[PDB]
Formats: C-alpha cells, sequence, structure tokens
C-alpha cells in the first residue's frame, strides 16, 4: 500500500504553512509558507509558495539516523 496514499492533504480555503507534505491528483507537493494559490511550475523561481515535488515517496537511504 502507498506512502503516497497516507499523507495529509491540503484544504481549498485553508492557507499553508511551513514544509509539510499535502497531495492532489495522487501526487503531493509541498509548502514552504503561506501560498499563492498559482501553479509552483510558473513559480519556480524568485518566491516560492509550494515545491512540486518530483516524488511521492522520501529518498532512499537516511541522513537522521533514530536519535
Amino acid at each position: 500500500m502507498d506512502t503516497c496514499a497516507t499523507l495529509p492533504s491540503w484544504d481549498a480555503s485553508t492557507v499553508y504553512t511551513n514544509p509539510q507534505q499535502v497531495k492532489h491528483n495522487s501526487k503531493r507537493y509541498q509548502a514552504n509558507y503561506w501560498t499563492q494559490n498559482q501553479n509552483p511550475s510558473t513559480n519556480s523561481g524568485q518566491y516560492g509558495p509550494w515545491l512540486d515535488l518530483g516524488n511521492c515517496v522520501t529518498s532512499g537511504a537516511h541522513h537522521h539516523h533514530h536519535h
């Protein structure tokens, strides 16, 4: 069962926060701070409302070592 089918989801009215993951069209994205409600691709420059994540699952290997 998918790692990316248990992620939180965004709500259209809600202003989003620091980089938790939210999902849409069964992929995810990550907000940095308050959103623009614009496309992320076009905002791939100056200001970063939300990042468009290339993957769904987190990367292999874990630099955090469970302290």
